[PDB]
C-alpha cells in the first residue's frame, strides 16, 4: 500500500479531465508517476491557491515525485504581469508562500522540488529547442493554444505566442511523465500533447482541475482574522443552491481532501453539529436547507483560520513582510 | 587620405539610400566606421554576389572595420532554407567562397572579421534579450517587418515572426556603427530603427544597394568557362536599352568600381576598342547603340572569366569539391 490502484484514485480524484490514462496506469504498475505543475509568479496568491495545493498535497500523498516551477519568465511573457526587476522578488515571496501552505496541510515538503524558470529556459539547449519548436509550430496554432491562459490585448505581443511553446518545453527539461492544471490549461496541454514529438520528445499525461468559484470574488493568505471574517459572510452562498457555490466548492476541493471528513457547526436547535463522511451527504442536506449559508460560512470560516493561522505567524518575522512590500509596490 | 569626405564617398557609392547620414558624418570626422553585413547560409552563392562584395571592398578601402556575418540560424528560422545538420558545411562553403571573392577582387582581408550567427545568437544574453524584445514587438509589426524578406508561407510559421528581431539584435551584439545590405532589406532595418532603443540600444546608420537585375535570371562561381559563356549570350540585353540590363548593371556595380574603367572590345571596323573613366559615358554610348549587345557581352565575359579563374582553381582542390557537395546534396 498504496497499491496502483489507490494511487491512481489518489492522484485522479476531484479533477475534471484525466489525458492519458492508458500510460499513467502503465507508470504506475511499475513506478512512482514524476508530475509537475506551473506557477507564473504574478499576483500574489490568495486562498484559492488551496485548490492546486490540495491536488499537490494528494500527489505527494500517492508517492508521485512532484516538481512545483515559478515560472518567472512566463510570467514576464504574458504582458508583463511581473517586470524584470521583481521577478526574484515575487519568486521568493511565491516559494515562501507555497510552502507555507503545504505545511500548513501537513505536506511532507520531501519528494518536492521548486524550481524557478530561468533556472534552466535560458540555456543553450533549451533556446535551442525554442527555435526548433518555432519552426513546426504556426503563428495560428500558438495564438489559439494561449487564448484562455495569456492576458488577450488588443495588439498581440510575439511574446504571447512565445508562451505556450516554452510551456511544452517545459515538460520535458523537467523530465516529468506528466503535467497538472487547471482545465483551462487544456488548449496548451494538447499543444504539447501535439508538437513535442515533432522535436522528438514523447506527449505527456495531462491532469486538469475544474474551474472553482472563489470564497468571495480576493481573501489574501496573511489576511488577518476580522478581515476573512468581513469578506466571508459578503460571499454569494444561496440557500438550497449546490451550484456555483464557492463555498460548497471550498469544502469539495479543499476541506474535505484534507480532513476525510467535514463538521459542520450547527446550534443544538437546528440539529446540533454533524460529522459528514462524504461530500455528496453534504450537498444534499445544503439542498434540502437543513444547512444554513451562515453555518456554512462559520463552518468554513474555523477550517480556513486554522489553515492560515502558521501562515499568518511564519510571515509575522521580520523580513518577510519587507519581501511581502517590496515583491508588490 | 583618405579624408572624411573621400571616406564618406567610397563607403555611399553606388548605393540607392543612406539612412543615418548625420550620424554617419559625426562618426567619419573622428574615427574608422564599423559595420556588418549579414548573409543567411541558404542555397549556393552565384555571380550576383559580386554586388555586395563589390560594396564591402569600398568599405575596406574607406578603412572601415568590417563583419561578415554568417546567418545560420537565421538560415534555419526562414523556412528551413538550411537545416540543421547541414548548417555548419553550408556555413564553411560559403566561407571559403566569399573569402575566394574577395581575393580575386583584391581586397586586404584584414579589418574582416568573419563570425557565424551561432557562435552568440544562442548565449544567455542574447536570448534574454531576444524575450525583452518579444514583449514590446508586436506580432503585426515583426510579421510586416520581414514580408520582403522571409519566404511567405501559406501558414506563417513563429520562426518567421522571430527572424526580424534576432537581425536588428545582431546590430547590437556585433558592436556596429551600421550596417549594409540591400534595399529589400529596408523593412527590417527601419525595425531595428524603431526598437532597438526600447532595449536601451542606439539605433544604427543603415546602408542600401539598389535591387540589381541578374547577369541572366544562374552563373554559378564555379562554372566552367564554357558554361558562362553559354549562359552569357542567352542573357537579356536589347540594343539601345539601358533600364533593366543586367549585363550594364554587373558592369555599373561590380567591374568599374573594382577598376575605375571598363574597356569595351569592338572590331576596328565599329571603331576598335574603346576605354570609358565613368559609367555614364559607356551608358550614353550603349543608349546610342554604338555598343552592340553582342560586344557588351564579350567584354563582360573577359572580365568576368577573370574574376573567377582563382576560384575556380581554388575549389579544385581535394575537399573542396566533397565539401560542395555535401553541402548541397
Ligand atoms: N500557464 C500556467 C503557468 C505555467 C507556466 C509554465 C509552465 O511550464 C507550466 C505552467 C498558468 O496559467 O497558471
Ligand atoms: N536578412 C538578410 C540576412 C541577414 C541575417 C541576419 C543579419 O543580422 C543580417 C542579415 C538577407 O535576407 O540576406
Amino acid at each position: 500500500a498504496p497499491s496502483p490502484e489507490e494511487k491512481l484514485h489518489l492522484i485522479t480524484r476531484n479533477l475534471q479531465e484525466v489525458l492519458g490514462e492508458e500510460k499513467l496506469k502503465e507508470i504506475l504498475k511499475e513506478r512512482e508517476l514524476k508530475i509537475y505543475w506551473g506557477t507564473a509568479t504574478t499576483g500574489k496568491p490568495h486562498v484559492a491557491y488551496f485548490v492546486p495545493m490540495s491536488k499537490i498535497a494528494d500527489f505527494l500523498k500517492a508517492g508521485c515525485e512532484v516538481t512545483i516551477l515559478f515560472a518567472d519568465l512566463h510570467a514576464y511573457l504574458d504582458n508583463m504581469k511581473a517586470p524584470w526587476e521583481l521577478l526574484e522578488l515575487r519568486v521568493s515571496y511565491y516559494e515562501n508562500v507555497i510552502k507555507a501552505m503545504l505545511e500548513s496541510i501537513g505536506v511532507p515538503l520531501e519528494k518536492l522540488k521548486f524550481i524557478k524558470g530561468t533556472d534552466y529556459q535560458l540555456s543553450k539547449e533549451y533556446t535551442l529547442d525554442v527555435y526548433r519548436l518555432s519552426s513546426v509550430v504556426t503563428q495560428h496554432d500558438s495564438k489559439k493554444a494561449g487564448a484562455e491562459v495569456v492576458k488577450q490585448v488588443e495588439h498581440p505581443l510575439l511574446s504571447g505566442l512565445l508562451y505556450p511553446g516554452l510551456q511544452a518545453l517545459d515538460e520535458e527539461y523537467l523530465k516529468v511523465d506528466a503535467q497538472f492544471g487547471g482545465i483551462d490549461q487544456r488548449k496548451i496541454f494538447t499543444f504539447a500533447k501535439k508538437y513535442l514529438p515533432a522535436l522528438g520528445y514523447s506527449k505527456r499525461v495531462h491532469l486538469m482541475n475544474p474551474m472553482v468559484p472563489g470564497l468571495t470574488g480576493k481573501i489574501d493568505l496573511l489576511d488577518r482574522k476580522e478581515d476573512v471574517k468581513k469578506k466571508l459572510k459578503k460571499a454569494f452562498c444561496e440557500p438550497g443552491n449546490v451550484e456555483n457555490n464557492g463555498v460548497l466548492s471550498f469544502i469539495k476541493h479543499v476541506l474535505f481532501p484534507l480532513k476525510s471528513e467535514f463538521v459542520i457547526l450547527r446550534d443544538e436547535k437546528w440539529g446540533g453539529n454533524k460529522t459528514y463522511t462524504a461530500y455528496v451527504d453534504l450537498e444534499k442536506d445544503f439542498a434540502a436547507e437543513v444547512v444554513h449559508p451562515g453555518d456554512l460560512k462559520n463552518s468554513v470560516e474555523v477550517a480556513l483560520n486554522k489553515l492560515l493561522d502558521p501562515i499568518r505567524e511564519k510571515f509575522n518575522t521580520p523580513a518577510l513582510k519587507k519581501l511581502a512590500s517590496a515583491a508588490y509596490p
